């Protein structure tokens, strides 16, 4: 059977994972296709509710890790042992078993949101709610689904995939068609200027980035152009047309069609986003026949507010929000984004998205609300935005993720916050773990960050790494180009990794910001090569007592973890003879600028501080013949040096190689003998070798001619 439930146990591959299963907690593997490697869980009540906790079983002894909700909008990692530490408002849980792992993924049913929580007893607890009184249910079958594997990341899709053929309300990452944006450097105005951003300031850091050799492909118009009116008091929308400073200088008929125009014909951008929240506003809408909009006052949940204790005295919730109603609200969307498609704006970045699940109230519950507004947002983003321009920001809700059916993007985590010295770490534990889930339904987008800071290389190079969107919010004239050059290429591409940034297997389970013993390693691909990036995140995390972010003591400063091959999870996959291939791997460190041969599973020591990082490109060694092997690099001064390669041929039987290349710089190889001749586009050029490591080096010039795409490289060994 596999995934059962025997005398009160459940039972995962003849490990018991949960004991005191109570009575009332039904399961069924049964489906539409139609017996299924796991169970669906729900529970039978006595009473009639829109709120339910129902024990699903006690946890010891199991080691696990958690992403849950610590602010009403974004997640967080939590590690541990007992049920008992298990935070509230948990979305996803992974279970390990001392081999084998475990997914659980509480779900949407019907009118319901589950999520998972632990008590002083070490039981699980489902909390089951509808957001609304008024709707109220007592049988469930299907509120959770449970999933066990060998591969802890397989495991986590399959039981995705699962639980999209029942509910068929979202489509997988791997499904969606990604908007242009993701392959080029961008800028977003918001750490720039804030709410005070113009269209004279767009300009400014526009044709300054530009200025420097990496121009920016891309731009968000964040939060500050839209027009907005008071009634601290909080704004609400009154128009859906700019405010007036994008109304052109001279001309107030011509909106923001000027900046949009300046922006693409003047200075060269392919993409304009700009920012707006899902309710319009901060606020929302100013109330109004037009559309529909009504006050109406966030309700809190007790999960939220257990975590967030704040939210209750937040602006939104004591001021409230002036709410479209459900039957105008693909009209607010379409006139808006009509406006917007029709001055040239490509997308939108779409925030605020959580507070649907408060504002169900006489109107279906939380679940119902947020499909509405779900389905009119992608009608009108597809409508008016056909490259599928949508970021969703503040969207770490389930109701959100499961209905998920078109958008691409989604912010991993709180934003950069360029003056909390306490952020820096937690931003880059958050984004990993939180991209262990948040993937499997959107690429993930690690917010922008600073290039002047003192924790730059450590955004970027987590940045590089991310498999996401690559933009920095920098002030004009606040550049730091030689940390630039290392992301962007001189027209404006970049060198993003296929999959989401996510931590090895081996930090899985490992709180690498709370243990003060581990440092994070996170891994992605290339085509030809993986990439590892290591972090000493430790020192700082979400408190469960003080309930904020907040420093805390570590007795080092400076940690020792080990890298291997087999840290990239998916190394396999980079290499051109996966069937013939012994695992040994060349590993070439982009800061220290070494190159070494790593069989497989011997590990090389790494020693990071606090707020420290390093990355190193992974690339499967071929074996040609007996001492004539190889492994390309790529661009040894990017970060991701490994996704500059596009083509990779081994002709054995001529000793020779032959690349396909993008980008400019210095390129670099592992190769055991020095090349008797390397060749770019058919002519012979200049290179250096270092016999003791085996590293190759040459320059590739200038941007690939033409068009063109890629430069032909041919090492002839
Ligand atoms: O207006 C800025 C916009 O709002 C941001 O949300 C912020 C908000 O500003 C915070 O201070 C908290 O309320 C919340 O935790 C936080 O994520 C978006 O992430 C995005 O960068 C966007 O530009």
């Amino acid at each position: 059977p596999a995934v059962r439930i025997s005398d009160g146990n459940l039972i995962i591959k003849n490990r018991t994972i949960l004991t005191g299963v109570p009575d009332n907690v039904i399961t069924t593997s049964a489906s539409e296709a139609g017996p299924v490697e796991g169970v669906f869980v729900g529970a039978v009540f006595n009473k009639e509710e829109s709120k339910h906790i129902v024990p699903i079983g006690t946890l010891r002894n199991s080691r696990f890790m958690s992403c849950f909700r610590f602010k009403l909008w974004w997640m967080a990692q939590r590690m541990g042992e007992m049920g008992r530490d298990i935070p509230y408002e948990t979305q996803f849980l992974l279970v390990e078993s001392n081999k084998v792992y475990t997914v659980f993924l509480p779900l949407i049913e019907g009118s319901f949101r589950s999520c998972l929580q632990g008590n002083v007893n070490d039981e699980v607890e489902l909390c089951l709610e509808s957001g609304d009184v008024d709707t109220k249910r007592s049988s469930f079958t299907h509120s959770l689904y449970i999933h066990a594997g060998t591969d802890p990341f397989q495991t986590i899709t399959d039981a995705i995939r699962t639980v999209k053929l029942h509910l068929n309300s979202f489509r997988q990452r791997h499904e969606k068609k990604l908007p242009g944006i993701v392959d080029y450097f961008g800028w977003c105005t918001w750490d720039a200027f804030y709410q005070e951003v113009t269209q004279e300031g767009v300009e400014a850091g526009l044709k300054s980035l530009a200025a420097g050799g990496t121009p920016p492909k891309f731009v968000i118009i964040d939060d500050g152009w839209q027009s907005v009116e008071r009634d601290s008091p909080i704004f609400r929308l009154t128009g859906i047309k700019e405010n007036e400073k994008f109304k052109k200088k001279d001309d107030p008929n011509v909106g923001i069609k000027n900046i949009v125009k300046i922006a693409k014909e003047k200075h060269g951008l392919r993409y304009v986003y700009v920012w707006h929240a899902i309710t319009g506003y901060w606020g929302g809408v100013r109330p109004g026949e037009e559309y529909g909009s009504v006050m109406k006052y966030p309700n809190m949940s007790k999960g939220v507010v257990e975590n967030d204790p704040t939210w209750k005295t937040d602006v939104m919730t004591l001021q409230g929000l002036g709410l479209v109603s459900p039957k105008k609200v693909y009209k607010f969307y379409n006139e808006l984004h009509s406006y917007l498609a029709d001055a040239g704006v490509d997308g939108v970045k779409v925030a605020v998205q959580c507070v649907l699940e408060t504002l169900g109230g006489g109107l279906g519950g939380r679940v119902e609300l947020t499909r509405q507004f779900h389905q009119a947002l992608d009608s009108s983003v597809a409508k008016n935005f056909p490259d599928n321009g949508c970021i969703a920001c503040m969207s770490h809700n389930t109701d959100a993720l499961y209905c998920s059916k078109q958008a691409a993007v989604i912010r991993a985590s709180d934003d950069f916050y360029p003056r909390d010295p306490v952020s820096h770490t937690i931003h880059i534990a958050s984004v990993a773990y939180n991209s262990v889930f948040l993937g499997e339904f959107m690429q993930p987008d690690w917010d922008m960050f600073h290039s002047v800071h003192p924790a730059a290389e450590y955004h970027a190079s987590a940045r590089a790494i991310s498999g996401g969107p690559l933009y920095v919010s920098d002030s004009p004239g606040k550049h730091n180009f030689e940390l630039l050059r290392k992301l962007v290429l001189p027209d404006g591409s970049i060198l993003r990794a296929r999959l989401p940034g996510r931590p090895t297997r081996d930090c899985l389970f490992a709180d690498p910001a709370r243990d003060g013993v581990s440092l994070l390693k996170i891994w992605n691909m290339n085509k030809y090569t993986g990439v590892l990036g290591v972090y000493n995140c430790q020192g700082a995390a979400w408190s469960s007592t003080e309930r904020k972010n907040i420093f805390h003591q570590t007795k080092t400063d400076s940690l020792t973890g080990s890298i291997r091959g087999r840290d990239v999870h998916s190394i396999s996959e980079a290499s051109t003879d996966p069937t013939t291939w012994n695992g040994d791997c060349a590993v070439y460190s982009q800061s220290r600028g070494e190159l070494i041969v790593m069989p497989y599973n011997v590990s090389l020591p790494v020693s990071l501080k606090i707020r420290e990082h390093e990355i190193f490109t992974v690339s499967p060694i071929s074996h040609l013949v007996d001492g004539v092997s190889f492994a390309p690099i790529g661009l040894v001064n990017m970060y991701n040096s490994g996704g500059a390669i596009e083509g990779l041929r081994y002709e054995a039987e001529k000793m020779k190689v032959v690349m396909e290349v993008k980008g400019c710089g210095k390129f670099g190889s592992y190769s055991s003998v020095k090349p008797k001749r390397c060749v770019v586009e058919s002519n012979e050029i200049a290179f250096e070798y270092d016999s003791s490591s085996g590293l190759v080096t040459f320059e590739l010039d200038k941007m690939p001619i033409e068009n063109k795409r890629f430069h032909l490289i041919q090492v002839e060994l």
